[PDB]
């Protein structure tokens, strides 16, 4: 690497988000669906194939943008938010907060803070917070999963439980345990790096949430 | 008793007529039902969309005359869709009006709730409660030998057998629709049974929060 | 005689109430519509919601034995919103089965369209020809002294009338709804006269493109 | 050489999207009634919110694609036991890359025939390519493509579309160009993609061929 191509890389990054904010923004108004369920968080809600996994019956909209964490979905939460009968939001975010080493803390105010937001915005719907994903620790997949490891992020998912049960509206929704092997690492075949998942994760973590839908 | 006969025959026709309706249209609608709204007259009658909107995509359901029976025996032609979130029922004051007996009424929609947890296992259904009457002279005509404490009665069955059920939450509307004297409001009422506008708008708001 | 004028007074206080109803909730109402349905009873019947669908908000102002004089003496209760794009008309079956003149009802229906050009002077009318019968004799109970040459003589009169006024497009629909008989097709049909879900569908099928 | 590495990220970029679809299309619990296929403006066009979801319309576009990868790669892109129709929107990095106009026609044409064969009861929609912006403030994206271009490409995709029953020529590049025959302005974010009024704009001009 090269310092040089390291700020422009992560200026490739925020760009890319301020154009799907951008992106949302203007959709928030046109929209011709109304979305039961949002789902909002970084980038394994953004990739997420919502429609094929759970089906059209149900509509479920994706407000993801990858590298996400839970300051700059906090800044620009206005950009995940529509809709006349939202029933529940699904929030997936704070591996990237992991991943750049914010404080536990912080993370949990800025999450407090999105709830009570939407408190105030949106009183009858439910938020689903859900565990943070383990990743795999295997040499392999090094270059995705970086200082993130299974014991911060299962730290972390105790802080979400805790602060999900000050709220009556957030429930924490443990999907950590469904997707890891029995050594406790995201399993091989649900992963595409380590970090990301692929298509028969994404099938296996639509299965833990379902009932969470309703 | 001839023409009183001919006339329970002509309801019953309508009926046969809607469910027909309903199972055809529950084959080839363009909508995914949200909420469907099941029940008597009062929920045929209702004006969902006027008085809810469109956000939600509610469904009526619902059939002049209705009882838990028919309801049970013809319950296919009033389910559809792939995620209904929510079953609002509104239904035996017809039950009361023909002296159905309370046991026998309770067993159809406790049948009816197990079919549905069954078929639709994470539907919710929201059990209303009967609606009150008012029984000044006036209104008898519609009212016949229903009265309050017959249905308050029926109202607690209702609310316990909602208890036995992870899936069923009684909805109390009754006491909104009432007035000094314990009797569904007189501007809330057409004949002392089936609701005015002002009636189902204030229906409509003791309803508004058990929508999500 | 005593009976039929007992029927007669059935359907008086049923549209009575409607109308009642409709002005109601003009008032109160949550939604703004962007079509309107104004007409009988295959408007009143007609399951909107679930064959259109709710990308537009399509409000039913329709009444069971409608005829053009009610509509135009009772236009107030059939209209409302701050910017109607389109107002679908379907009317005149009932004029036809109770022996109305014809220049009455066409000059009834003038009335009406001039009242609404000048009070929703943007809004569009589509003035749909009346639908076929079906005249075979296990239908003459609902088809009475209806008959498909008269009802395409009432047609043409609709036709020359809505080329006279800008915002009224007239709607070709009746030869969508028949067989090689020329007949309201029987699985169109419940009675002879109203329409089956199939025939519901196909009459959806001939709006849309005037619809959207 | 950071260009050949440019190159590389794209071409792993879409091999990864190549890889999720043809799993997809194994599991996905949804039977598509229309089917999305092409590039760019096809993976990122908001198909849902903008179409709603009376009919189930399935995302099968990806980033930088050209006739040729589509061709190969055609299994990816189809599934299901229902399909009505797919729409098809590709050929504008075909002109970015100065793809012969034969070569280009031929993969197309062999696209068609083999949905003819696998899916015959089902209608396919070619689009027009849609137009550029060619003011220099957008030629990082635009690069050498020019409306001429995309004109005289159009032309060739209408005459192959009227030599198969089974397929529709769909003008829209018409409703998306400005009074100099541009791209329009609001209709654009780099002078090749598209806004979400862009989006707005197109699916307006679609609606008639989807429902
Ligand atoms: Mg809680
Ligand atoms: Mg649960
Ligand atoms: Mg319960
Ligand atoms: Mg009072
Ligand atoms: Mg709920
Ligand atoms: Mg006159
Ligand atoms: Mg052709």
């Amino acid at each position: 690497s090269n310092a040089m191509a390291v700020q422009l890389l992560e200026n490739w990054l925020l760009k890319e988000q301020e154009k799907i904010q951008t992106k949302y923004r203007h959709l928030n108004h046109i929209s011709v669906v109304e979305p039961n369920i949002l789902f909002i968080g970084d980038s394994i809600v953004e990739y997420y194939p919502l429609q094929e996994l759970f089906g059209t019956s149900k509509t479920i909209v994706n407000r993801g943008i990858r590298g996400y964490q839970t300051g700059l979905l906090l800044e620009n939460l206005d950009a995940h938010l529509y809709g006349g009968a939202v029933d529940k939001i699904f929030l997936l975010i704070g591996t990237n907060d992991i991943g750049k080493d914010v404080p536990v803390n912080e993370a949990l105010n800025n999450l407090e803070a999105i709830i009570q937001s939407v408190a105030r915005d949106y009183p009858l719907t439910e938020i689903k917070l859900l565990s943070i994903l383990p990743v795999n620790e295997r040499e392999e997949y090094q270059q995705a999963v970086y200082i993130r490891s299974n014991e911060k992020i299962q730290n972390w998912n105790q802080a979400y439980q805790e602060l999900a049960s000050a709220y009556m509206q957030v429930e924490f929704v443990p999907v950590f345990d469904c997707l890891t092997d029995q050594a406790g690492q995201l399993k091989k075949e649900y992963t595409t790096d380590g970090l990301h998942l692929s298509i028969a994760g994404y099938q296996a973590l639509s299965k833990s949430l379902k009932d969470y839908l309703y």
